[PDB]
């Protein structure tokens, strides 16, 4: 394959040039070797519009990523960089814009600064979770990684694309728990954000913004730059670990569920992940059990898609709680017993019948074989595979901590989505509370062997995501077949989010070679031809 | 005054524009009106080089706000935003570039939006923290402000200076804090970052980068565009209040101090202030300052007073201390929460403490179930570490505030390399030592006070020690993080990497999103393309 426009001589020219500055082992050409970089859970799989490489280039330090970035930029080779290519669910290893080379920094792992007094790390982009966790481990590190479940990837790759995990709320957002970046620009040019702007700063991972504009976050879900090293702020571990059930009755009981819990989390009673879920309706929370492991009238209610108050009667007859509220706590054993019994009290005082468990407490540090026997891993900071050891993409559109919108969008979407017959399976998508102040309402879409089935996922997602966005609700992460269609939902001002971000695509990258189409920002070159409709 | 490069008629054309818009008595063309945009702190007072605007303009809407700008674009008429221009210390209300028509947004003060339940508000830049505590007070709000000290100035102004108060570690940091803005551009277009760019997002306030590149950080300490509105997360009003104090010994009790109060902060131990002094040095604090202004001054032992009048070193005041039995230093910690949990994380702190320093003192210095009365609240040690803006500190100056690590060997080498630059120069440096401010979580601030003068000579060499210390704290990885415009461009310049690849990284940007140059020109060093040449730093 060509990039589009890139006669084969030029390509031919640009590759050696590559090969010359990596080695012609670390330039890769052949469709075998090629297939490695496809999306594996590729909406478009077999289709014609399925993004494609036209070769991929593995340098080994930042010195290489300026001279390819030099040689792309005088050639115009678009590029499109990967930090490990684990992107699962959001466009695997494969570019925004078929025909671009990947740039494949898998090679660049090296763990540049670990402080333990300071809680904070500086890596490369292949520094995978499972590198930097073997790492702390081996080092008796008493610092915690925050890491997506499963661990598979990097802690820049997965900041880049603002992706999340599941410790305390300060740490749940990996790219607002970054600290320092530096960036190869289209031209080759390298520049440090922050601090690090200034040569022998002390301070590049302890002070985010530095001095003038503060830039970081313009580099992320973004086409604007080359990360090449990012510095993270960690979370000390803490004394102790206390997961805390509150189960409660009624149906009609989320509505003040979700404003104490989302009161007591901004009062910081508890900093861990909150869980919520419904044993009444069966639908799982962090319970490991359930894909490990029926009552003929709960499979009737299921059968028939009945609605989530049709459970009430079935889950009261049972004594089956409408509402579990898992509160996960960090810290001194004395400490968390009283946010845990504070968090009671207020729950007792709201909800006269609601009911309370211990459900895992621990003394940290855990040993390997005691931390295998913890119901989520990744609550401690450990990247994992087995959560699945007994493809998709998804629409996650966020909404307030409001159970009046949990209802709204169950009613409005859940509708929709029965409509044009996207499997539903619970009688109800429960609010997920990822990040503190809002809620990602989580739709799987499944890939199918047929084509056809395929396009007509496309078609539905298309219209859930354009339904969801006359509500008010926005989508925050998307696959590539999906980038353009949601920044299209983002039409203020005549879509001036969309106008701004080409203006600084075209200020940043005048040849347009970074990653064209990322999140719908094409460079001024493709920016006619590939026009959203 | 006309704005440079701009004839008469231009002007007038322009002026009359405006005043189309905004109303005749909303544009300021007098001496006598242009008076109050002069920097009340100028490090430049009465010189030629002072900061003064040629009109200014104050709008009542964003609507009107657009079509400033439009006109402003056609014109090339260089304007200056303000919210409330009470940026003392930093600028004042005057322009980074003479000549500068102030664009003045005092007017623009509406509440928004102020939601209860989910703890934030959305608020227009001329809502001040007088006016935001006073709307909240009156609905017996249980939310919180984080505010400076004194509490004079605008939620959206010192937001985007990246400015600081005195709460819970995720309040302090004021723009960290926001969520969600509406900026105006040069051209006079209005764009919504993060979730508001969806028409009807319900989240704009709630989820911050909202989707696609996170752009909010670049409106701040910049000139890339003029905020109209804003969200801020609140601090709901915690159920109480817990302040212990720490005492230790030793001088060298600094380095251990410093690590283990760095880990109980990043281990969420305290999320209030940690209050940082030294009894035996009478460096000050919230303590301190509460005493100075509750009964005066005090007879200072004359052993004090000899340490003092010859600068002592700090380690000569150990003998002193150990001597009257007073401490070295103290760590007041701060602790917002259930009074329970409060005391348990305080009991925690003891432990962890006195294992570290076996000759540890310790005493509850405050404790208040919340609310507070209004009588409870005139007579709390420090008023804005319950988010009340206060004036009590007014019963002026510019600032060095260099950022160093959280390791006490950095508070050391910053205090023998600065405190001696110093002394070869003559700037007043009035303790044996400055002891480093715990504003934010990870990192310090080491605040030199510089003092404007009624002294002209004064003021200019103060300008020229202070451009020094700026060069040695930058040769020994030190870097100031907010500055008044007299510094902006020194302090850029420190920022040198890669060939000074970050200023030229903005004046790209710059270029970009204001291609007529209109917005701010100069401000932290951050010149349009047709004035880059002229105004290159020196
Ligand atoms: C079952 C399942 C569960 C998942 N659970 C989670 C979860 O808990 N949390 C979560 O966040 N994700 C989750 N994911 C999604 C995904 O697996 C992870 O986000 C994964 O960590 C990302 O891959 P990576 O770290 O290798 O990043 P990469 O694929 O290397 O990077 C992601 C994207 O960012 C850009 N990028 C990467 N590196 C750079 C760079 N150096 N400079 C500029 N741009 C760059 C590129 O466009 C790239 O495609 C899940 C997926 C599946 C299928
Ligand atoms: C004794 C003393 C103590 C102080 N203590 C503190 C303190 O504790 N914490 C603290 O943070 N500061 C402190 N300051 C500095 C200052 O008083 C405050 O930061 C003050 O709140 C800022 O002024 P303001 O809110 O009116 O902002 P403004 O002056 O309105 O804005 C600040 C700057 O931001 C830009 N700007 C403002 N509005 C906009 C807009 N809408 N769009 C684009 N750009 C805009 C302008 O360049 C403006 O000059 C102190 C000063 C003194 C003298």
């Amino acid at each position: 394959m060509l990039p589009p426009g890139i006669d084969s001589a030029t390509f031919q020219k640009a590759l050696s040039a590559f090969a010359n500055v990596v080695g012609k082992e670390w330039v890769f050409t052949s469709d075998e070797d090629l297939k490695l970089y496809r999306d594996a859970y590729s909406p478009y799989m077999g289709e014609a519009e399925e993004r494609l490489a036209s070769a991929a280039v593995a340098p080994d330090t930042s010195e290489q990523v300026q001279e390819i970035a030099r040689i792309a930029n005088q050639y115009s080779i678009p590029l499109y960089t990967i930090s490990t290519g684990k992107n699962l669910g959001y466009g695997g290893s494969a570019p925004t814009y078929s025909g671009s080379v990947v740039l494949d920094l898998k090679r660049m792992n090296r763990i540049i600064e670990v402080n333990e007094k300071q809680a904070y790390c500086i890596v490369e982009p292949g520094v995978s979770y499972f590198d930097m966790y073997r790492y702390l481990q081996e080092k008796k590190s008493k610092l915690w990684l925050d890491v997506p479940d499963p661990g598979w990837g990097s802690m820049v790759g997965n900041a880049m694309d603002r992706g999340a995990g599941y410790t305390a709320a300060q740490f749940r957002n990996h790219f607002d728990a970054h600290c320092g970046m530096e960036v190869v620009l289209a031209n080759g040019e390298v520049m440090r954000t922050g601090m690090g702007a200034m040569p022998k700063s002390k301070t590049w991972a302890m002070y985010k913004t530095g001095f003038g504009p503060a830039i970081d976050g313009i580099f992320s879900q973004s086409n604007f730059g080359i990360v090449t090293k990012m510095g993270f702020w960690l979370m000390p571990e803490p004394e102790a670990f206390l997961k805390g059930h509150i189960h409660l009755s009624q149906y009609s009981d989320m509505v003040p569920l979700v404003e104490l819990m989302t009161e007591l989390e901004n009062s910081k009673i508890f900093t861990g992940y909150p869980d919520i879920n419904s044993p009444a309706m069966g639908t799982p929370s962090l319970a490991g059990l359930h894909e490990f492991l029926q009552d003929p009238e709960f499979m009737a209610l299921l059968g028939r898609g009945a609605k989530p108050e049709e459970y009430e009667a079935y889950a009261k007859k049972k004594g089956i709680p409408f509402w579990t509220c898992a509160l996960t706590f960090y810290g001194p054993e004395k400490v968390i017993r009283a946010q845990w019994e504070y968090a009671q009290e207020r729950f007792k005082k709201a909800f006269p019948d609601a009911k309370f468990a211990e459900h895992e407490f621990y003394k940290l540090p855990l040993t390997p074989e005691q931390a295998e026997k913890v119901e989520y891993p990744a609550q401690f900071g450990i990247p994992n595979l087995r959560t699945f050891a007994i493809g998709h993409a998804w629409f996650s559109p966020v909404i307030p901590r409001d159970g009046a919108e949990v209802l709204k969008i169950n009613e409005v979407l859940g509708t929709e989505a029965r409509r044009l017959g996207i499997p539903l399976i619970f009688a109800m998508i429960v609010p997920v509370p990822s990040w503190e102040r809002s809620f990602t309402f989580i739709i799987p879409l499944f890939i199918s062997e047929d084509p056809a089935q395929n396009k007509r996922s496309r078609e539905v997602f298309r219209h859930l995501i354009k339904v969801a966005a006359d509500n008010g609700w926005g989508e925050y992460r998307t696959a590539p077949t999906f980038q353009a269609d949601v920044m299209d939902t983002y039409s203020f001002g005549d879509h001036a989010l969309l106008r701004f971000h080409e203006s600084i695509k075209d200020a940043v990258d005048p040849k347009g070679i970074l990653s064209p189409g990322r999140y719908g920002i094409w460079p001024k070159h493709l920016r006619d031809k590939h026009r959203y409709k």
